[PDB]
């Protein structure tokens, strides 16, 4: 039997937890209560992943009927379309970017088994949200970090699963923008700032962007060629960083917190192998990321979704 949703709630109350203007200095008070506030969406975004990688698995329908019955009752709940309430900074909306990605690949996983009954349900809920957090970015004083590639890769999931070309199209404008930021030495001006946590932040912004660049490739179209094939560069400038980070602690004049590459990997070494620079992070597999679509190395291995379109 499927087990009963926890209930889904209009409001997120998220707390920020850096100190320092560079978004690197952790108050682990903060942190933790940030934690505790957000265990039930982490919690609900974990288990949906985990629901929707036991149905890729096997092809088992009834993984993908208890994945629509829970996005289900959350779409029937209004769950996150409340208010962002603003403690000390967006974490409210910067968490419901992370939660529309996490359940947004869920129901992209699963979609194959939504009779229409659950995508007049799913649907529309997923694409407030997303429109919803487009409404953010459409404000040019918001600047357009990594947040908004994790904000494109939810966008552009909708997009996909709920055949919305608008939400398609600004799912690519969030792509676009990461890879016109990378330079020439693989860098983004942005992710630059953060301090110790600068190598740490461009495998954060690569990650939503290799996801964004797979999904554009179940619809037949590769992003990865883009401004010349200017996602290597960054590609390279984390993986060469979680090696070595004498270069990021050169450029940043701070001691980089040693990184690990992000489940990334899984999909861009089968892309551009590099000669095979990714086979060490792969080794380390596999991964598992609710926020990116939970298991990357199985859909890296068998596909993001059973079947085409």
């Amino acid at each position: 039997a499927c087990p009963a949703p926890p209930p889904g709630q209009p409001d997120i109350r998220a707390i920020g937890y850096y100190t320092d203007k560079a978004g690197s200095v952790i108050d682990p008070a903060l942190q933790q209560q940030n934690k505790d506030a957000t265990a039930p969406l982490d919690r609900y975004a974990a288990d949906v992943a985990r629901m929707s990688d036991d149905y890729l698995r096997n092809g088992d329908p009834a993984a993908a009927q208890c994945t629509l019955s829970w996005l289900g009752a959350w779409a029937d709940d209004g769950a996150m379309l409340g208010q962002m309430i603003r403690v000390n900074n967006d974490q409210s909306f910067y968490m419901r970017q992370w939660m529309l990605d996490a359940v947004a690949m869920a129901y992209l996983k699963v979609h194959d088994q939504a009779n229409p009954q659950q995508r007049a349900r799913i649907d529309p809920w997923l694409q407030k949200l997303a429109r919803a957090n487009l409404a953010y970015w459409d404000n040019p004083k918001r600047r357009r970090n990594n947040h908004y590639y994790w904000g494109g890769l939810g966008v552009l999931a909708t997009g996909l699963a709920t055949d919305d070309d608008a939400l398609w199209q600004a799912g690519h404008a969030a792509f676009q923008k990461g890879i016109d930021d990378i330079q020439d030495d693989g860098s983004l001006p942005l992710e630059m700032a953060r301090g110790q946590r600068a190598l740490h932040y461009h495998d954060y912004a690569l990650a939503p962007l290799v996801m964004m660049a797979e999904l554009a490739r179940l619809r037949g179209q590769d992003w990865y060629a883009s401004r010349n094939h200017a996602i290597d560069r960054l590609a390279r400038r984390v993986i060469e960083g979680s090696r070595d980070p004498a270069w990021f602690n050169q450029h940043t004049g701070a001691a980089q917190l040693p990184l690990q590459a992000s489940g990334w990997v899984e999909f861009y070494r089968l892309r551009s192998p590099d000669g095979g620079v990714f086979d060490a992070a792969h080794a380390r597999g596999p991964f598992h990321s609710p926020r990116l679509g939970g298991d990357l190395t199985l859909m890296a291995t068998h596909g993001i979704v059973r079947t085409p379109l």
